[PDB]
DNA sequence: CGGGCATGCCC
DNA sequence: CGGGCATGCCC
């Protein structure tokens, strides 16, 4: 069997979606979302705060999983793993993870025994009793370019809605560059968009 | 007493120097020698030949140390390492140590137990009765810019000559950028050398 | 091969 | 903060 998660959008019966925040137009802004690209322009080790909206409320136990893949074929059946550098400047997280939960008491972090990939899972919150949508904040923890890690490769960040049987609810996922400066790489790439793609 | 080890010329009664090949005008030439900087432009893992010249016959038993430090004062106090990757992606030379050496039966790498700079050794041998120098080869395991090791930090390499009761008989030392294009990077340092110098 | 993009950092 | 150098890599 094959050791690629799917990455498909599955938006369910759910109707699980994820959102982002607007943020400023500064060049090295911490976090900036593109929605033409579907990318997340970020800081390392800073926080990325990703919205789960859902449709109809899932049942109780309910969990939501992150795990990274690489977005080119030239790399999507290797793992995606924190660079040796920062594993060793190195919680709860191990490592070798590149993906960390922060503002959560009940993270797991997992290795998969067959596959090696590595995934972050918390509780399934519905909103608050005004709020739309549940926010959870990532941490990347290495910069997109960092050598012996993603080594400029671009990532997708999956993110699962599955019941607590293992049933697969949602799914959808986002790009992500780590990078010192997401205002000006976000304006760079939506300008080649335009140009070039 | 200081863990910084000398830098200081010292040629000595034996008249120690050193000297480099002269190489090519190619943009990523594998090594090349800048005079007018005492400065070696190298690429990593490959190899960096090295002469040493003497005016008179040391004594047998002399050996040849390299050490690397960084030449700022910013880092001169912290031991010059290989980066954690290429740590990883690693012989004889252990895998913390910037510099090895091929082409010597006789090498000994050493962690000095207090000061825990890494050094590489080899016996002095005279030059082959023709010849007016004797070479060494020595390669860098990291560029110059590998984050999580020199992180874009000049070194220095000092060669001593020293005899078997540990005399330093003679010091010289030459600054290196290990690149991907040496050839560039010289023309570019000593441009930037006769503009802004 | 040499031109020119890349992208974390300038200090 | 935004301009612009850095430097391994383009694929
Ligand atoms: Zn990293
Ligand atoms: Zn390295």
């Amino acid at each position: 069997s094959s050791s690629v998660p799917s990455q498909k959008t599955y938006q369910g019966s759910y109707g699980f979606r994820l959102g982002f925040l607007h943020s400023g137009t500064a060049k090295s802004v911490t976090c900036t979302y593109s929605p033409a690209l579907n990318k997340m322009f970020c800081q390392l080790a800073k926080t990325c705060p990703v919205q789960l909206w859902v449709d109809s409320t899932p049942p109780p136990g309910t969990r939501v999983r992150a795990m990274a893949i690489y977005k080119q074929s030239q790399r999507m059946t290797e793992v995606v793993r924190r660079c040796p550098h920062h594993e060793r400047c190195s919680g709860l997280a191990p490592p070798q993870h590149l993906i960390r939960v922060e503002g959560n008491l009940r993270v797991e972090y997992l290795d998969d025994r067959n596959t090696f990939r590595h995934s972050v899972v918390v509780p399934y919150e519905p909103p608050e009793v005004g709020s739309d949508c549940t926010t959870i904040h990532y941490n990347y923890m290495c910069n997109s370019s960092c050598m012996g890690g993603m080594n400029r490769s671009p990532i997708l960040t999956i993110i699962t809605l599955e019941d607590s049987s293992g049933n697969l609810l949602g799914r959808n996922s986002f790009e992500v560059r780590v990078c010192a400066c997401p205002g000006r790489d976000r304006r760079t790439e939506e300008e080649n968009l335009r140009k070039k793609g």
